[PDB]
DNA sequence: TTTTTTTT
């Protein structure tokens, strides 16, 4: 008999993978029979339990196979091709409908039975979140519809502040939600070349805590960022294709995601202020410190930084009818669910101990 | 029983695809029965439903297939060739001929019965570019007639003007007009190399933004621009063929395009403005602030941007005569439709309303 | 006859051999007769006398073999495909069980029969490090907590004071305890980005002897490094991911890992002193160096670098429900071994001779 | 029944053909019944028409195989071989006269039957160059002695002198008469050391407008390419063979070609200078440009920057005994049809336009 | 019936063939019937000719291999095998012992039956070398027989003497005859670590004109070499192996080749003298210079620096028993010709021309 | 083996 691959590419497909390693190591664990399977019996990981008893005899064959990596290189193909299809074909909304159900799905788990989250600590930050700034849900749907749209010269937003004002907390939050990735643009110009392919495929980018210079003045460091970001201004434009690299690998020309930057309080070229939709200032607050001080719980299991938390206060807060049509079904549930779990009078109680600077909690 | 490669080869020529990850994701979809395939009921991908009926039998097959991406990659192969067949083989009027049919076919999706592109807010586009420039559509036919003709040493047009003059919004549409590509001179001068590399076998290029010198004055930061392109007369003249570069594969030798540089206005060494047979320059108009700052829908399904667009004013103002016969044909009933779905009164109420700087619809 | 693939995966799997020449160069001994085998005779390493016996049939076999190294390579994939695995799914405490674990192995081996260490020489290693600062054990203990928990702010170290006042020592034993990587930040600003990519998937981090400025009034010789750290702020927090670096590789992005400050006495700032929880310092006292000097055995052995004096110190101080369930049961036959081969008056006599500065052993 | 490759490799040759996507695509065409082929109705092609009935019955046999691009790659291979040996085997004057057998079978197209341009414009062609410069037909057999003798240190030619002097029009024209290559030196010496790897096999080099230095005085930029080239002295006078680069392919050592170098006026080390049999500058003649400005098709045909029209002038200027012996009947066929079309009166009435400085065509 | 992959390796070991390409290129040439080979019956090539009969039979059948660039990369394989197995077998003399059998072979080349350049033009070229300076003869067999024992310490002669006076000219025509390179001092030291490290394998080196820092007081530019120089003491004297350094590549360890220093009459320190054997300065001659000016077909066919040129003055004036002993056959068989050929007369009439300055071949 | 890294 023989290995089948179709099987192994149907797991990588269920899974999601796209790192041979772990694809490889993943599917041996099956050869071993499930009906022992104490990682099954354990239920530790679902992408384990799921999937073994389903998958254990073709791993049995698979584990004598000699052909067992240009199997595996075979299947992520798959599932990298799958990625490269849609990126060409979902509209920006559909993208950002079946991130949301995947962030839906993860919360299934952490509220679960299984869950091991307490929802009353993670509702707790979203009443931080909400006094971090004015109007807080509406600032994300703004900003949630600004990258959707993807307007060209319309589309970055430019947080500033003291230090330890919360701007990178929110910018990890956003991030997480939307999926993306950060870059660091304080940098020589050459290896800048590189530093920016990570862009590629992204739906988010963040640019974090560029630097300017002369703001000495105001004790802060000086560098690159700031000048160097001002030769790069057709790409926050997107106005047109550009073109990036990799390490080995040779360019792919696409539109430059929309995004975020983060800054201390230098002053900026007016050519790169046109350039920003919006600008948020932040602000250091007593109260929010003595209050997290006092709840630190919120801090060790990262609460304040996750985008599950931003997605919760968008359940909370905004109507059924501003999220599209499918997820609009899982989204009425979780809103009864939280109805269920907290009254208003709960949550307003969490909001006025975080005026008053006492633990959250009472 | 096996797989016809053939097959896989014939839909590559169909769609013209160029990457086999792209083209080994499409494929796959057609494993499943097109009987019930939702994406060909949805009719919602043309390079789909078109195909799927006709490639299902043989995508069951190469489902199995242990050899996909080899097989992928011939397909690959095979398009690849004949895109350099045809560099080498026919006129530039056979190439933008052909060009125009390619668009002239999504017009007919964009406009057909799916139609999801309406027709009045697309004329509406034209209008505001035609207000852009005196004589627009006629500026527009010179442009195509020297990128045609190819004249060496007077083979670039240059345009300068301040921060949102418009100059890259026209570049966009001439861009996708002919397909070109878009290249940033402003880097540091080694990877040049690797960059420049992508305009081989392209008609067009355009060069954005590129930063010189003395415009400091008036806050333009310096850069390489400039500098890099005063290097590199011989690649503006065409006048002998240059080598060109990419990773992992020796050097190709051929003539480099023609095209456009976009400029605020830095300093330009005269042995650069001897080259550039033409140059353009633009102006800030507030009125036209005025309409976009209402029309808003412009800018969010970048009408304005399109080559689409650009082709729609075309067929508005220009002679039947001054197309290729084989599209002449096709011309002639775009001129009928249009007629058909605009009065003059209809256009010169939108033209009005965008001198009026008013919403362009009433 | 066919070669085993599987049996030869068993045994990398087994020593978890990574190299493949490693790997080949081992099997290869096995084909010579384990009955005659010299080095199993002498019972010289572990890793061929216990399986000789086992592989001496396939590895015959594998003699002939004309595929070698790609029977190798498959076999170190497996090995490295399981290390992945585990790196995204043990938790941090199920981490550190796993390495004392193999510490544990490697002490069975050291004071076993064959083994070559003296558990006397051992023991007065522990006593001198029970004597380098105050409440040595209970520092351990602290110090493992906090890297298990890995609690955003809570996650850095600060060891201070003078040439040869043993900080380094300390860092290695616990470096060596944990596993982990030294790293040198004095390094100029530019070269950070590849000396950072060393942190890649590891557990600790050391920053070496990190240069200040102006202690030069006190002799020090001035540095970056200080400046360096102020800089790389959310590395240490620890509360946000972080893109990392590798030569000829593309980045990966994590949660940078917990670790150790080291200098001598150069002046902090208070931005940097907020980000430590603790500080310990280290101070020379010559009765340690008396003491090495009538007992340099340790030194020659380097008995006081070890993780393995460092874990014999947990064993014989702490309470065994302080460990690992799993590994509670070993930790009790340790104990038990130790409480054995030494009443609690020979160790105090032992603590007490290093109080006088006089040899250990009496 | 299967392919031949060695009908593959014959068409390879007999086109000359040394691009294996070229070559691919090319083969395919002739895949479909060559009994109805448009572009053999058409005579489009000759490497089409020519061969499509011959190959038809191995390209069907071709178009099913799964070795495609590896029968092209061994049929590439077989061209660039017989380039290898005729490199070394074959004595200059040999070389040259096959590359001028090459251009006259264009020539018997170009006014063939087809006759695609008429040969009163190239003769028109022929009296603008030959009025560029006195007796510019002998200055040419000048340079083509030389460059066949390849005597060392008199070895090279300079174009020194301004803008638009024609001077690169002079080069191109050689250039493409010789068969040369281009080279580009205004690098870093670090990608300088790959490039040059081009000069493998060829008969003649031109540098292009090479950044020097002391020019700035005049708005020239100074730049590495006058350090690049005072360097590699032996290069210039071909002292010795030296080593040139391949990507994925083997090195070479072998004497350098011949060629030209050309600048406007820069500053030039004499260390350098020495090195020029010929130190030659160009300058306007401004009734040419009249004449040019009105006479326009031979620019936008590019004629006078074809080696054609070079080899139209030696026919008409040069002695019959001048030419290498084997094509002398070729010459005398050629200088028949010139004489059976055109009277000296008609050339000399060409001429007196082009000196007066006024459309030729009368 | 298969192609022999034997006779295809016998052919590129008794052609010495290193080159892939030219391997594959001539032997695709034998599959023409031998029996009318029109190369053959020409004489061209002996690597033809000598050959096509044999090898026949096997090269039709190679013609039709689908295989072929693999059997030539094997063959390729041979000779380069060949190469690096005398390379670390054999002594210097063997080595130089070939080198000469190979230049005596060039001799049988250059004055065989084609006899392409005149012997006696090559005899006036002699006289031009032995008139240039006392003894020439001697002093050339002295300088190579001291690089051939490469002694320690009694391995460098200093070339003093200005501008012109043949001390480049004469040294590079002995690598000819040796290989060999020469390179740069008058360099910054960070220059001159990997300028020193190029000297990798080296038969023999040479030095550039050291401008001795020093002796600028001489009214000379300088560079650092002097100083350079006198610290690279154990360079020199060969005593001990050194390291040596490319850019982007490891160190390599070797002892320092023995070589020649050139200088204008520039400063010394007493120590740098220390490392020469001897002291020589060259000068311009008055009728060395007309005589060349008269004579330049000695420049013409590169008579003047080749290495043949003093094999031939070796030849000429060094008896039989002062070569290499079984050479010496060689030796016998061209003093026959040169001594039949030439008259003591004619080759005393060629240096008294040289004497007075005048056309050697009077 | 190019590339990236080194080199700069
Ligand atoms: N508005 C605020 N007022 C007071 N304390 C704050 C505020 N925002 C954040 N903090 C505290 O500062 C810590 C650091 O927050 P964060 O890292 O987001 O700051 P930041 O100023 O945005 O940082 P950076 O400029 O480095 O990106 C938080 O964990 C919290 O303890
Ligand atoms: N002539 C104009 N008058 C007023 N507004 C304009 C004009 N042209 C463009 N705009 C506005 O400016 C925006 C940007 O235009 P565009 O990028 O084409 O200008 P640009 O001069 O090329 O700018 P840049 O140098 O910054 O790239 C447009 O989306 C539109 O909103
Ligand atoms: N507390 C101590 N008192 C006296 N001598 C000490 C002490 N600790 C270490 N030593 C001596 O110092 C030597 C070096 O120890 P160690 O490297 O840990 O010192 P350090 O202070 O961390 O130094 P550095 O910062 O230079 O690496 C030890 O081998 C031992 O001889
Ligand atoms: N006698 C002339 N009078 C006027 N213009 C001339 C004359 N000769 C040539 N030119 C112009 O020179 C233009 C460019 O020619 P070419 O590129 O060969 O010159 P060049 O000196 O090599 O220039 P560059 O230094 O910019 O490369 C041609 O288009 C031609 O019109
Ligand atoms: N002694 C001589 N007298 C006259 N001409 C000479 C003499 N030696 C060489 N020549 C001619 O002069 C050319 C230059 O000689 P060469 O470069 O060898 O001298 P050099 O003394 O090494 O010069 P430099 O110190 O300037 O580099 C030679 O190639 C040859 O043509």
């Amino acid at each position: 008999k023989q290995v089948s691959w179709k099987l192994v590419t149907e797991y990588a497909m269920e899974t999601k993978c796209d790192d041979v390693l772990l694809l490889l190591g993943m599917y041996l664990e099956f050869q071993y029979s499930f009906e022992m399977c104490l990682k099954c019996i354990k239920k530790e990981q679902p992408s384990h339990y799921k999937y073994h008893e389903k998958h254990y005899a073709n791993a049995a064959i698979f584990a004598d196979s000699k052909n067992q990596k240009t199997i595996c290189q075979q299947a992520v193909d798959t599932v990298l091709a799958k990625k490269r299809v849609d990126s060409l074909q979902l509209t920006r909304e559909q993208m950002l409908t079946n991130r949301f159900n995947d962030l839906l799905d993860r919360m299934d788990i952490m509220f679960g039975s299984t869950g091991s989250a307490d929802i009353e600590e993670w509702m707790a930050g979203v009443a931080w979140l909400h006094c971090l700034l004015p109007k807080m849900d509406s600032v994300v749907y703004d900003f949630l519809k600004c990258m959707v749209y993807n307007i060209p010269k319309k589309r970055y937003w430019l947080f500033k502040g003291p230090i330890d004002s919360g701007k990178t907390t929110l910018a990890a939050a956003l991030l997480e939600l939307c999926g993306g990735k950060a870059l660091n643009v304080n940098l020589p110009l050459d290896r800048l070349n590189f530093e920016l392919g990570v862009a590629i495929d992204q739906f988010l980018v963040v640019f974090e805590d560029v630097k300017g210079t002369g703001g000495e003045s105001r004790d802060l460091p000086s560098g690159q960022g700031i000048n160097n970001l001002d030769n790069l201004r057709d790409y926050l434009d997107g106005s047109v294709k550009v073109n990036l690299e990799k390490k080995h690998l040779n360019k792919r020309t696409q539109i430059f995601p929309p995004g975020i930057v983060t800054m201390n309080e230098y002053s900026v070229p007016k050519t790169l202020q046109a350039r920003f939709v919006k600008q948020i200032d932040f602000r250091p607050k007593d109260y929010l410190k003595h209050c997290l001080e006092r709840s630190e719980f919120l801090l060790e299991k990262r609460i304040i930084q996750s985008g599950i938390a931003l997605l919760l206060m968008l359940i909370w807060y905004r109507p059924v009818a501003e999220f599209a049509q499918s997820i609009q079904s899982r989204i009425v549930e979780w809103k009864e669910r939280l109805d269920k779990e907290f009254s208003l009078s709960v949550y307003q109680k969490m909001k006025f101990n975080v005026a008053m600077g006492i633990g959250v909690l009472d």
